[PDB]
This record gives C-alpha cells, structure tokens and sequence, in this order.
C-alpha cells in the first residue's frame, strides 16, 4: 500500500475490479429484492455542467446504499437526445443536428464512467435513435384510433423572419426574441392528447403517493384546477339585444365557484372574443383597439396573473336571474375565451381579483358575506372577505343566515326551478398539444390523403425514419421543404398523399423513458410484460426543479395511458422525490467601453480578485446559478483533472444537503480533497503498525472504559448515517458523523490486542459508511483491510450492547 493519497492510480482499477464483476448490471432475478432508483437521464448538450455531477452522486448514493443492503438495485442512464439546442448548434458550426448529438454522447457518457457511477450500461438508451421513438409513435397510432389523440386547428404565433413557429415565452412585446420582427397569429391544424379525459384520474391518484412531498403533490392539484361551481345565466336586458344571434341575445352564460355570493354580483365581464363584445363594439372605436390588443397579446400562463387587469364598458346591460339587477357589460383581458363560457360574473367585496378590478373603476361593492363580527371596510381588501368557511350570509334576503354549503344548494335549488342554472364541475386543465415546427425531433406517423384524411401509420410500415442527413439552414423548418420525405402512398388507398412534417413535443420522450430501461432492446412493445411486472415503477426519481409540474404531470399520464392499453400494472411511475437544488458561482465583469459590462469566467480569475492575464482588477459580483448568462459556469472536467472523481463527489455531497443551493467554493473542494487523504493516511498508519487482524466483535464486557466510548461512538454513527441515507436523504450530515467518529478514534488509544481490534472494527465500519459517497478510495482501503468482498460484507450493523452504558 502506498503512502499517499493518489486518485489517479486506484480510480481506473476499481472501475474495472465493478465492471468485471458486473455488480451494476441487473437482470429480473426474482431471488432479490428490487429497487429501481432514477436519476433524469441528461441532455446531450455537449459536456457534463455541474448540476449533472451533482444530480447523478446523489443517485449514485442512494443506489450503492441500497446495494449493500442486498436490494437488486437498477440505475439506468439514458440519452434525451432530442431538442432544439441540435439544430442551433447546426446553423451555427453547419453540421447535421445527428452527428453533434452522437458525438456529444460519446464525450459525456466517457465522464460519466470516469465518475464511476453504478450504472447498468447494458440498458442504455438515445431518444433519437428509432430503435426507442418508433414506440411512442405506436402508441400515438393507437391512441388516435381510439380519439384521445386528436387534431384540430389552434393559433400559435408566427415569426416572418426567422420563418419559424415561437412559444409565448419567445415573445417580447409582441416581437420574436431573436428577430425583432412583429409575430403574427397564425391558425393551423395540430394534434393534441385529450389529457383532459384522466383529469379525475390524475387528481385521485396523488393521494395514493404516501411519500411524495405535499407541496409538489399541491401543486399537480393546482395545475389540474377542479372546481365545483355553477353555470348561471344572466338574461339581456331588452335594450341591449342588438347585433346578437340565437342563444347569446337571450342571455349570459357564466361559470362561478361562488354562487353564495350570487346577491354581491355588481358586474359582468366577457372575453374580447365574445358575442357581446363583438356586439358593442361595432359602433365604438375605444372597444375594437381593447379587442384587437387582447387578441395581440402573448402571455404565458407562468405571468398571467402577473398581468395588470384591464377592461372597457359596453353599454350592454344583463339580468341578475335572483334579485333582478341590471349589471353592465364589461370586456376584460383576464377573462380568456374557450375557458368555460368565455364570461364570468364580479363580486368585488369577497374576490380579490374583482376588488382590485372594481377600486381601479370606481365599481360598486356590495357585501354578502360575514365572518363574526369583523367590520367591512369598502376600500381595502381584508383576508376573511374570501373566507368560504367560517362565512355567513348577509344582504341576501332568503339566503341570510346559511352557511357556504347550505347557500350553494338553495341557489342551486333557485336556479333550476328558474330554468336559469344548474351545478357544473369544471378543469383549468387544457388539452396537451403535442405538434412541433421543428426538424430534430419525433415525427407524427401520419399520412395526409385527399380520400382518406389523416390515416395512421400502420403498425407495420413503424418507425417513420426521421433522415438525418439535414442540416437546417433557419428560413423555414427543413421538413415541409423535403418531398423525399413527406411525398408518399396512402396506406388505405395507394394514391398520392403527403406525410405529417411536424414533429412531437420533447416531453413525450422523457413521459415514458423509464419503462423503456426496463427492456430496452423489446422489439414486440414498449415494454417486454415480464421486466414491467417485476420492476414495477421507480422506487426512487433523482432530479431538477425545470419543468417539474409538466413533466411529472406528462410522465403520470403516459403511465395510466399503457396501464389501460395492457403493458403495465402500476398507477403511478414515481414513489418517492427528491428535486436537488442548483448549483451557483460568484460571477465577475468588467465595465464597457460602451457602458456595459463584459462578464469574465472564473477561471480566468484569482483572488489577491484580480483577472488573471493582464493583472488588471477585476469588479467580483453576486453569487447565482451557474449558466452561459454572466459567464460563471464552473466546468467539473476540470474538478476532475485537478483532485479525481472521489474528491468531486464529497464536495457535492458535502457542501449542502441535496435539496439545498450549493455554493462552489475552491477551500471547500481542497477541504474535501484533504479528507481523503487524511482518511488515507488513518489506514496506512493502522496497517503500518501491525497489519490487519480480526475486527472486534460479540460481547464487550472487559474492555476499557475508553475502548467501550469508542464502539458506543462508532455504533451510533452507523445509527446516524443509516438513518441520513436511508430517510432524511442528507448525506451532509453523515460525512460529518463519520468525521466525529474519526475524531475519537485518533484521541483513543488502540495500541492493546483488544484496541487493534476495536480499531479494525471502526476502519472495517468507516470505510462501508463511505462507499456510497467516495467508493473509489473506500473500494481500495477495503481491500487492505479485508479479503472478502465489500458488497458481500453488506452494510454495516448496529451492535445495540454497544450502546447499553
Ligand atoms: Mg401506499
Ligand atoms: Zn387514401
């Protein structure tokens, strides 16, 4: 055994002494206890960033954990080979968006194993190959045939100069983000899932995942939206009738989730799209420029309620169907048409939003609810005016005195005999649509015929081969400009027809990836019945904050999807969360020429902080998440280089617990490395001073009062790391137990026979509470401690007589 530390030299055995012995590499041996443990499988961007590192350590403890408890563990990796960065990186360099992807995952899966993670390469993954997107497409032709796969006309927005299709979110001000150019609202049709059909299904089923966290279950409550409310109608009054047609000059339909407060109503709003408003403004200038800039606007559901409250009177006037009040017509930005019946009512005295909308108009408040004996005071908002609890009906006439419940059946039981409402239950939940104006991507399996319409793909003719030999050139998406590609044969007729050019939405590839690992290489289906039925669904998913709702939301969806169509058994994908928190740097710039300031990377930097070519001082700024913004990406192939993989993963683990921002700091990365080496320097020291023995165990009665603290000592820390690794999941705190447990072993002496032993019980211990975090070093210190396998020793054990004082 050498003397010192040197990663480099034991880093590459040890991931060969795993290979051959194939320890990762799980099959469905029903002689085992399974454990499927998941991190989100990463996209080929070009090299790993630190919140790759720092996400796959975690999976990679959790998983070495459970494998020295003897589970089966599973943790697969994959490729999310699909998306727009390929084709940006296409036009920029002029390489095909298929050869930047495969070479990118050649680079990255390279660190990855240098990492050494335990990982079951033999179920790699790409999303890009047909080998893995020929299945969701199957399962799209399937679900079309059934109808929960759709295509109907929607309005996306249109750049004229990059001649692209943009999202909301790549809209400023009405222009594209990149362009500058004014978008247009363009119709076209699209397909979409009818996701809405498992809204119940997808609301109930939370309450069967025991262990996920209650905000993270909120907030799938709340994207999903039900409510239980009532449709009302309000009939229009007799003078404001002109220009409507059928149902819409009888009456007003609207949706409320507060009909108790049906007596408050003081106004009505309508969307810009809506009989009414289109009515109105007919005559009136002020009304078509509200309209035409309502229709305008590009805002993203993530900003909408972010958006200040517009609106415009109409001089049309409705009918309160219980009290008989005439309540003018507003058209509102806020009110969005296809949302119910595009109109709702106002109650400023017990809704927020309204009470904000009423004070900016100077529009009437009418209280109907209270709560004890608070005093309502028109012209400030108070928390208890929205109370549906404790709340009680005032200025209600018959409805007086009733709760919340009680007044929701008798308006209910008013309306109906009335003919003028009824209770209706409704989603904020909208259809998934899938179609893409992109290249690099999945395409649709679904040929256009004259004759026949949009026929699907037999299952047959499966894949439709996206062709990789392009290389887009911006004006205009390379698909629609391909006839090699989109001129085909009707499967149904044998005429002419043209093929689908758009191409799926990413998020359908990551909504079923970890059913793919579990038979990767299944050419009869998504997923060979025996690997779905023994690994079931994912014990543990490992990843980021980005996009957690949509892509929980998707991956739930496509679960019961293949539940009813037979190939799995579960009802949920996921049992257990954990969303690891970003990683930030300080960032550092340099003021313009031109007033501005240029953004330096760190490593171009040292601090006396001065930059470190010139000499010239350098302005050091505030700490944020590491990207390409402010230049203050830490690249961990470096971190590597410099200290090894063991030092890396220990300064993740170390610095935060994992759901915390982790700071990077260059003293905590040698405080990490000096670790190692001292923890290094503890066996050699014990091995130079005699050589291994028999590791103390069995009844402790006769030892000395300082050799019994330190089993009482080091039986408790394996209590505290088995309890941080296996519930809290805060590995943090278990490096430092096992830092405490080292500090007593050096204040005790082990020099006697019995003290050896005790000493090669605490190393034999240390280094097993260790190999989930470093197990490099850890691997390499076993076998100079003791001969049989690490793996096959197993976790270690309690010795409760060793806490019996
Ligand atoms: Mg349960
Ligand atoms: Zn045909």
């Amino acid at each position: 055994m050498q003397e010192h530390y040197q990663p480099a030299a034991i880093e590459p055995a040890a991931q060969k002494k795993w290979d051959d012995a194939r320890i990762s590499n799980v099959s469905e041996d029903a002689s085992k206890p399974k454990y499927y443990c998941l991190s989100m499988f990463p996209y080929p961007s070009g090299k790993l960033h630190m919140g790759h590192v720092r996400n796959y350590t975690i999976g990679d403890v959790l998983s070495r954990f459970k494998l020295l408890n003897g589970f089966n563990v599973m943790q697969p990796m994959g490729w999310d080979a699909f998306g727009m960065p390929a084709e940006n990186a296409a036009m920029k360099n002029n390489v095909a968006p298929a050869a930047w992807t495969y070479d990118n995952i050649e680079y990255m899966k390279t660190q990855l194993k240098s990492l050494g993670f335990a990982v079951d390469w033999e179920r790699e993954v790409a999303t890009c190959k047909p080998e893995y997107y020929r299945w969701e497409q199957w399962l799209f032709t399937k679900l079309f045939e059934k109808g929960i796969v759709y295509r109907k006309n929607g309005t996306v927005n249109w750049d004229p100069v990059d001649q692209t299709v943009l999202a909301n979110g790549q809209v400023i001000d009405g222009r594209g983000w990149r362009s500058g150019a004014l978008i247009e609202k363009r119709e076209i049709p699209m397909y979409y899932f009818k996701i809405t059909d498992y809204a119940e299904e997808l609301l109930n089923d939370l309450d069967k995942l025991e262990h996920w966290p209650e905000q993270v279950k909120t907030m799938q409550r709340n994207w999903i939206g039900k409510s239980r409310g009532m449709t009302v109608r309000f009939a229009v009054s007799d003078d404001s009738k002109q220009g409507l047609e059928g149902d819409y000059a009888k009456f007003l339909q609207v949706y409320t989730t507060r009909p108790d407060t049906l007596m408050g109503a003081t106004y009505v709003a309508v969307a810009a799209e809506h009989p009414l408003a289109t009515a109105a403004a007919a005559d009136k200038p002020e009304l078509q420029a509200f309209i035409a800039e309502c229709k305008a606007g590009s805002v993203a559901e993530a900003d909408m309620a972010t958006m200040e409250k517009k609106g415009v009177p109409t001089g049309r006037y409705v009918v309160n169907p219980l009290n008989g009040d005439k309540l003018e017509v507003w058209i509102a930005n806020y009110v969005l048409w296809g949302y119910g019946d595009g109109a709702v009512m106002a109650v400023p005295a017990h809704d927020e939003r309204d009470f904000e909308f009423a004070a900016k108009y100077n529009l009437p408040k009418k209280q109907v609810i209270a709560v004890g004996d608070n005093a309502f005071d028109a012209n400030r908002w108070q928390e208890w005016y929205g109370d549906k609890e404790n709340g009680v009906l005032v200025n209600s006439g018959d409805l007086d005195g009733l709760d919340f419940q009680t007044a929701f059946d008798a308006v209910a039981a008013k309306l109906q005999s009335q003919g003028a409402g009824e209770p209706k239950t409704q989603y904020r939940l909208r259809d998934w649509g899938i179609s893409r104006q992109r290249y690099w991507g999945c395409p649709i399996p679904i040929v256009h015929c004259e004759k026949c319409g949009n026929v699907p793909v037999p299952a047959d003719q499966l894949p439709v081969v996206l062709p990789e030999n392009v290389v887009p050139d911006g004006m205009g998406s390379p698909l629609a400009k391909m006839p090699e590609f989109y001129e085909t044969s009707c499967p149904c007729c044998g005429g002419a027809a043209k093929r689908e050019t758009d191409t799926m939405d990413t998020f359908i590839e990551s909504s079923w990836y970890f059913f793919r690992y579990m038979s990767p290489k299944f050419s009869d289906g998504m997923v060979s019945a025996e690997s779905a039925k023994y690994w079931g669904a994912v014990d543990q998913y490992i990843g980021g904050i980005e996009h957690a709702i949509l892509h929980l939301l998707y991956a739930r969806f496509f679960t019961k999807l293949m539940r009813d169509e037979g190939l799995v058994n579960v009802d949920e994908p996921f049992e257990r969360l954990l969303t690891q928190g970003m990683v930030v740097c300080e960032t550092y710039y340099r003021e313009n020429d031109k007033g501005g300031k240029d953004w330096i990377n760190p490593a171009d930097v040292e601090l006396t902080a001065v930059l470190k070519a010139d000499g010239l001082p350098v302005v050091i700024s505030g700490t944020e998440k590491m990207s390409k913004s402010k230049n203050n990406g830490v690249d961990p192939q470096e971190l590597i280089n410099a200290y090894g993989a063991d030092t890396a993963r220990l300064f993740m683990m170390f610095a935060a617990p994992p759901e915390q921002s982790l700071e990077w700091s260059d003293s905590g990365v040698e405080g990490a490395h000096r670790f190692l080496r001292r923890l290094w320097r503890t066996v050699y020291e014990y091995l130079k001073q005699g050589g291994a023995v028999k590791a103390f165990a069995g009844n402790q009665d006769g030892l000395s009062k300082e050799l019994k603290d330190l089993r009482h000592k080091l039986h408790s820390t394996t209590a505290k790391v088995s309890d941080d690794y296996g519930r809290r999941q805060q590995f943090n705190t278990a490096i430092a137990a096992v830092m405490e447990l080292l500090n007593q072993y050096d204040k005790t002496d082990t020099g006697s026979e019995q003290g050896r032993a005790v000493a090669q019980e605490v190393l034999e211990a240390a280094v097993r509470l260790l190999w989930p975090i470093v197990p490099h070093i850890c691997e390499t210190l076993w076998s100079e401690l003791n001969g049989a396998k690490l793996w096959e020793a197993g976790w270690p054990t309690v010795d409760e007589a060793a806490l019996v004082k």
